[PDB]
């Protein structure tokens, strides 16, 4: 037996593992439960509590990956296989994973807490690239991240019903949330400074407990990696969810609410992600079938109403993207684009592409997208238009969104901090034309490059190291900057007027102004007037 | 005659002609002003088509400047020199269709190339003999025969029932057109090459050059041509035949007439002419800049269709054009009329007068186009910045109105088998009496391609001086071959062909020539491309 192994939590006991780090050990208790496995009549429900246990329990592997879609676009590669499941697939999968020093911290330790993404239909806090064992043993910080529902499991939604009133998988993070503010102590945590962290569908679910009251006294600061609540795929109203819930019925072969869900539960979990895909309205990429919905409830508004009323006035936000963060999505629903090819395409296949990318939009607002993203010198260089189709995507889905969000925190009284991530990564299997893909700056602030084994450059690891200061830094003090630094420069707070953010990449932080400034009046001021 | 100068006299079809010797500074030239070609359009020949000067007995005498057209005069700054220099400088009568030429001295031994100005003024102003076209200074440095024609502007020009025997439209055009007509048949009798003309126009000027194109009476009266800060598309140099119609009746209505079209138009010859001019501006539709209430109108006739139709769909094969800008074409006509602005000040303004500018700037425009203009021209690093913002109203002004009607002109015309020379011009006059703010304003490249910088009585530096002798061997070697460029001069960088893979134009200022891509084209995607589509 090992004490530093052994903890107390308000369920009983558990045992953790000695894992090894570059630099020393971590203890890892993984595995453990905090809700109910929302299994049979519990499908679709709200997390109950998970009841108290006896004797010792086993926290020394990761438990069961949330039911979820596995890609098999590009089988057996590593550029697709890095965010498929790593362990078993199944309906019992509420649990989280803690990360601390060894030995326990002396004093109270600030606790991060990640939320992955995976468009609200898959993900996993198992993932290799989610490992919290480096910002642990290198800056000491108590990491915790959970398993949550997705997909229908975690979102399909008859709103107003009792038995599927949508949004239980951001009621899974909320549980586990409740979970750390009871139990975090017991590691070393302090439960007074709790950071919430996610990127994609995840930085959209910190934006939404960042939007509901219930979820804002169990954290103190957030960071929003490449996602938003605001935006184009993060929410449906709840007409629109149900109407997807019912032709997802209709469509397993079910049949009032009650009768429609107690066949829905009948139904094995695969039967369900055989056919998730087919109730979107449109083809489409960046939009997901079953996500947070407008209750009246979780969300008491759409998030754009609310952040544009919100008092944020004792809030912290990091946010930022990625310089490609479209690049992706295009080799999926996208005719002309492969991760094999340099997807060269033409002018009509960029119309295309646009009709795709933005599905709400008619055909007026399709040409004004292309008009504005044409290169007028060059208006057909199959590079342009390539690069410019992936621009669509990321500035629409992610960057817009972002520079809206950062613009109305800061207004409304938060501190924002913003940034740009600019490094690709030596180790990535994505064509050279995709840059730095949506996803690639995780594992850099999860510090994997600090795994000698994982073949990363020097400047990579040192690069790596610098992150998870700054992320380590904001957890701490609401401030991502060194105060044992005076050769900086200083990353300043973005404001509406000076509109400051920092470029991430090998050289030291550069400043600068306006995100994407002219490009996202298109999208978040003109583009709503065409209605 | 027997006692006079015996270079000084010429016969042309109506007659003899008595002209004068001028100097200018490198010498002496032949200069035959105040010639009639036309009979005087006046009485029962208002509103109607010019018809050719009858003969006449004995010698003619040409040396001074005749009468300008009838038109409104500008006294909004009394004393001051930016805006008198435009404003008549002879009698104001509606006998006012007469032309001047110019020509070496003595007269050139074989036939010499022939430009042939026609003024700027809206089409509601303006005159041949204002000392910014004075000819002489081509005329002697580069041996050109240079002939430029008064044409009626305003309701005399253009007021229009379309439709009608009385009234029929475009009769302002048609005088240019007759000075064509002109010039074929008598300009070898100065030693000009009927076979060579270029036409060449600033402003309306050249939106009437734009309309010779575009019409088939006038294409065999001229070979080459170019257009300075203007075109015969864009939102001001025409109207369609209902809203000249529209104007004509309204403006009939507020000087008492009071129902067919003989009888208006009958008591409208009655009517004095400055009646006609105190109440032109009256009929526009809107509160507006750079709009004016009779211009050139789409009859069917002179025009077959529009010019965005003719330019489309036109084939331009055997033509060679000149084109370009100013580099500050908005930022007078902002004095004239947007809250904020004026010659005295800075002009430096708020949001709010910005998007109220907008709305005046761009008169046609909703709601939902006027905040589209905002959006494109705001400064969204420094959107409440008020230098930015008055450059901006500056910039809307001049790209709605002139410079990508200018970049959609030069693309439609190469697209379709033109040869295309295209310019910016950004030298600001050291002269210029207008403010900072103002930049380089529409008008003032005009003194330069005349060559006012030789004489040495007018204050230019001796850097100028040598660009405009630059800016008039381009203009003279495109009149001369369609290329402005200098044959043997192999160390002077050379100004390449606008095209529409590669949308070069030069940069004409103090130094060389440097070449640049793309005429504002961006910008001139939204005007061109988007904003017609907000339509609905
Ligand atoms: N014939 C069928 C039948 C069923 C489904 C099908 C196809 C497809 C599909 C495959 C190819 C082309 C078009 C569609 N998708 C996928 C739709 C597109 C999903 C977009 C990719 C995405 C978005 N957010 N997470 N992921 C999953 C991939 N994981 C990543 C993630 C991240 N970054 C990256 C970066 C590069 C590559 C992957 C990746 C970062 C955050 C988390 C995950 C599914 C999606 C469903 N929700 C359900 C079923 C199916
Ligand atoms: N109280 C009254 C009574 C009657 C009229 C009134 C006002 C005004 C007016 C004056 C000041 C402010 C607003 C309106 N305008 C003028 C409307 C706007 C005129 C725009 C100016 C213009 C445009 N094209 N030619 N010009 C005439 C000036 N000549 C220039 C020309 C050019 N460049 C310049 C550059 C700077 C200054 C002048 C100038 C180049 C080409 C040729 C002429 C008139 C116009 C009319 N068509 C009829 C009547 C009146
Ligand atoms: C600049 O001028 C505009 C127009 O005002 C005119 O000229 C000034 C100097 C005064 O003589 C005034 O009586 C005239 O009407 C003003 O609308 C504008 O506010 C001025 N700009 C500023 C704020 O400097
Ligand atoms: C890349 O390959 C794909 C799939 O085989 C195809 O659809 C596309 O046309 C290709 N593009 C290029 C530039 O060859
Ligand atoms: C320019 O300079 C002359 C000669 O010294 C001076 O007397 C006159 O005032 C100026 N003339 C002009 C054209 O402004």
């Amino acid at each position: 037996e090992d004490p530093q192994l052994l903890v107390r939590v308000r369920g009983g006991q558990l045992r953790g593992i000695r894992l090894k780090a570059p630099g020393g050990p971590v203890s890892a208790f993984l595995g453990i439960p905090f809700a109910e496995p929302p299994v049979g009549s519990r499908r679709f429900m709200p997390p109950e509590p998970k009841r108290p246990w006896s004797g010792v329990l086993d926290a020394t592997t990761f438990q069961n990956v949330c039911y979820q879609y596995v890609d098999t676009l590009y089988p057996g590669f590593e550029g697709t296989e890095m965010w498929n499941p790593n362990r078993e697939l199944s309906e019992d999968c509420l649990y989280l994973n803690v990360w601390t020093p060894y030995p326990r911290p002396a004093s109270p330790t600030p606790v991060l807490i990640w939320i992955y993404g995976g468009g609200f239909y898959s993900g996993a806090a198992s993932l290799d690239v989610y490992d919290g064992r480096f910002l642990a043993q290198v800056e000491g910080a108590v990491l915790v991240s959970m398993n949550y529902r997705v997909g229908t499991f975690g979102f399909l939604a008859l709103p107003g019903s009792r038995e599927a009133p949508g949004n239980v998988g951001l009621l899974d993070q909320r549980l586990a949330l409740q979970w750390v503010q009871e139990n975090i102590a017991a590691f070393g945590g302090d439960p007074m400074s709790v950071t919430l962290f996610g990127e994609s569908a995840g930085a959209a679910s910190v934006g939404m407990h960042i939007l509901s009251l219930p979820s804002r006294s169990l954290f103190h600061r957030a960071v929003l990696q490449s996602g938003t609540p605001n935006g184009p795929w993060a929410t449906v109203s709840a007409g629109e969810a149900r109407r997807r819930a019912t032709l997802l019925a209709r469509l397993v072969g079910c049949p009032n609410d009650t009768e429609l869900i107690a066949c829905l539960r009948t139904r094995p979990a695969q039967d369900l992600v055989d056919h998730e895909w087919h109730v979107l309205p449109q083809e489409s990429i960046f939009r997901f079938s079953f996500v947070p919905v407008v209750d009246g409830d979780f969300l008491s508004d759409t998030p754009e109403a609310l952040i544009n009323t919100g008092d944020f006035q004792d809030l912290q936000v990091l946010v930022g993207v990625v310089k490609d963060e479209g690049s992706y999505f295009l080799v999926y629903g996208v005719p002309g684009f492969s991760k094999d090819n340099e997807s060269l395409i033409s002018r009509a296949q960029f119309l295309a592409g646009v009709r795709i990318g933005v599905p709400q939009a008619s055909d007026l607002a399709a040409e004004a997208v292309v008009l504005h993203y044409t290169d007028w010198l060059h208006p057909e260089d199959p590079t342009h238009l390539r690069d410019a189709m992936s621009a669509v995507v990321g500035d629409h889905n992610v960057v817009c969104p972002v520079a809206q969000l950062a613009g109305r925190l800061a207004a409304q009284g938060a501190r924002v901090y913003a940034y740009i991530f600019e490094h690709r990564a030596s180790t990535l299997t994505w064509p050279l034309w995709m840059g730095v893909p949506h996803g690639y700056e995780i594992e850099f602030i999860f510090g994997l490059p600090l795994d000698p084994s994982l073949n990363y450059t020097t400047e990579e690891r040192i690069f790596a190291q610098r992150l998870m200061k700054y992320w380590t830094n904001f957890a701490r003090t609401g401030d991502p900057n060194d105060p044992r630094d005076s050769k900086s420069p200083q990353w300043p707070p973005y404001t509406t007027a000076a509109q400051q953010y920092v470029s991430l990449n090998l050289k030291p932080l550069e400043v600068r102004r306006g995100l994407r400034a002219q490009t996202c009046a298109f999208w978040n001021r003109f583009l709503p007037k065409l209605l």
